[PDB]
């Protein structure tokens, strides 16, 4: 089997991408941030706090068919945005652009913090890391595509991220019309539960490519790409006024200037991440003060790839008995 799913971004931004998500019978759609960081499936709910409920669509089990209590089981995740949510568990059907899962445990949140509450257009996560991170207790539920693995072609899924612009999630083959030249694989750890790779180094601009060794992780739900403070001072120093802010939370930088590319290293590939990508616009409404794409990992303890360098490739989520990464331009 194959499932292929269009994903679109939340705001004008790329803040984040949601895809329509099939749960219950008859179907409830629910449009969820797909998260290659994480590895629970939950959603706002009938059981959500009311005042917790502001826009989002809900997910009522009562009215699916299909859905079970799966008895005694709970879930709580926190979020490297310090953002969380917790309720009990459902095992319900899933299905994402035409591929079907029975059985998959559906997340019921009871609790959710103020940021999700605060965005009326994600009503849940779908996790897309290994199923180690799956947080339900005291039985430890699978990911959605751990459970269709086995059933798919070919045991990948892949995201094709927009700039500004609707992209593709496919599961179970790789559109070879979707990438130019060739994919680049690289190794992945799953010791953290990640999808974790290392690139081979990057460059600023036009400049001369940096041979280092840069471990971090694939992530889809995280906006930003977050690199050690050495490789993201050397980017903005190439922007006339750009600084850390202390007071904003990053660098910042004249919205009147036109923004270096930043490329990053796949073995011996090199993926460009163009200027305009690092733009996420002014700090506040009317502020010539814009926020930088690139941010310093140094206080999070882990370097991350998000959609900011992930929307700049083709990029293949290999799940086979030893997984890899794969990259491509497009």
């Amino acid at each position: 089997s194959t499932g292929s799913a269009t994903t679109t971004p939340i705001d004008s931004l790329d803040d984040a991408y949601i895809t329509p998500v099939q749960i219950g019978t008859p179907a409830q759609t629910l449009n969820l941030d797909f998260d290659t960081g994480s590895s629970d499936l939950w959603v706002f709910s009938s059981e959500t706090t009311a005042s917790e409920v502001d826009g989002q669509t809900i997910y009522t089990p009562s009215k699916s068919t299909t859905a079970k209590l799966l008895s005694g089981a709970t879930w709580s995740i926190s979020y490297g945005d310090g953002s969380s949510s917790s309720g009990d568990v459902y095992t319900d059907t899933v299905s994402v652009g035409g591929l079907t899962v029975t059985g998959q445990a559906v997340e019921s949140a009871k609790k959710v913090s103020s940021s999700f509450t605060e965005d009326s257009t994600i009503d849940g996560l779908l996790g897309l890391a290994f199923s180690t991170l799956n947080t339900v207790s005291p039985t430890q539920q699978k990911t959605f595509f751990d459970n269709a693995k086995a059933s798919l072609d070919s045991p990948v899924f892949t995201a094709d991220l927009g700039y500004h612009a609707p992209g593709t999630y496919n599961f179970g083959f790789i559109d070879t019309t979707a990438y130019t030249g060739s994919i680049t694989y690289t190794a992945v750890s799953t010791k953290q539960g990640f999808w974790e790779w290392t690139s081979t180094g990057y460059a600023v601009g036009s400049g001369t490519f940096k041979s280092t060794s840069i471990d971090g992780i694939a992530d889809t739900g995280t906006t930003l790409l977050y690199l050690p403070a050495t490789v993201v001072s050397a980017y903005w120093a190439q922007v006339s006024g750009a600084k850390s802010s202390s007071s904003v939370g990053g660098y910042v930088f004249p919205c009147s200037a036109t923004l270096p590319s930043f490329t990053f290293g796949v073995g011996s590939a090199r993926i460009v991440i163009p200027g305009d990508y690092i733009d996420f616009g002014p700090i506040s409404t009317g502020s010539s003060s814009c926020f930088g794409g690139i941010q310093s990992s140094a206080g999070i303890g882990i370097n991350i790839f998000g959609d900011v360098a992930l929307k700049a490739a083709f990029v293949v989520f290999n799940g086979a008995t030893t997984p890899t990464l794969g990259f491509a331009s497009k």
